[PDB]
């Protein structure tokens, strides 16, 4: 569980860049909302539902800081990202439909670049 | 004899990338999974009745180095790889449907693509 | 009302050079056809579209005679070079595209050192 390679960051990045980036065919670049998640007091209602909250700033912050050991252990924050996305928004509405699109960028972008 | 310049160069490249790009009415890019073949220990049975196997890799590379002469030479690697799809995968199956949908994709391109 | 200090002409270049210097995806440095405009006799056209023409090396020998006062008379200027590609060249066409591209680079240059 010692010095997280150089190899291993620079794939953990380029990932959640293939990611964040990922602009459709209209061309909006879908992350915009899941950067920076809103305030407590902005939005308390999403802090009682989900009780393991995140957004990506906190992400790139824990590959910054060497926290996940492997490529599984971040799948894992995206997709409990995307869970609480599904799980707060109306199935159909255009925050609950992106969450699903980039669930799906990551695992070909993660394949793309891992094992 | 010669060399292979520019227009070889350029034209082989930009019918390549608009081909990968295309996308359905679905906005669904049909490339996705011709870009990286499955590994011989992942799926051995394509590899156990497919003569001459190609990826979408190889292409690039027999593009990059300078293999392809003329146009020719390139759609008969191109056409062949939906031959395999179609060859392996069922019919109507997606990938099947994808691997034709393809095909013309590149004959409008090339066509297009005069001089 | 005064000149500007190196902190912020180091900057002005740094920006820019994450601009320039950028590749896509591919390995393909988008910045290679905007460096330089065309000869007025090889596209008389792009004079007569265009209101103020603009290049990147221009821009270099406007971060160089201190002639941007803030950050925003910098990307104010970068913007009216890919609003100007997007005027000219037709929606898709590859040029066209990549200017957006370059115009969200730039953004992501500056949104990083804001911070
Ligand atoms: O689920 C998330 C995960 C990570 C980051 C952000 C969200 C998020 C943002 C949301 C929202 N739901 N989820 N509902 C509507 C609300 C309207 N204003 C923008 C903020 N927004
Ligand atoms: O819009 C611009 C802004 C800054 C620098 C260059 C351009 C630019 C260059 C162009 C073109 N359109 N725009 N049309 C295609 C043509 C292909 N041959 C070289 C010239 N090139
Ligand atoms: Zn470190
Ligand atoms: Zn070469
Ligand atoms: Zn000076």
């Amino acid at each position: 569980l010692s010095p997280n390679p150089p190899k291993l960051t620079k794939q953990m990045n380029a990932i959640i860049d293939t990611v964040i980036n990922y602009k459709d065919s209209s061309g909006r670049q879908l992350s915009e909302v899941f950067i920076q998640l809103p305030s407590r007091k902005e939005l308390p209602e999403y802090y009682e539902l989900i009780r393991k909250p995140v957004d990506f700033k906190k992400i790139k912050e824990r590959i910054r800081n060497h926290k996940y050991r492997s490529l599984g252990d971040l799948e894992k924050d995206v997709m409990l990202l995307c869970h609480n996305a599904q799980t707060f928004n109306l199935e159909g509405s255009q925050i609950y439909e992106d969450s699903i699109v980039l669930q799906s960028v990551f695992k070909s972008a993660r394949q793309k670049i891992a094992k």
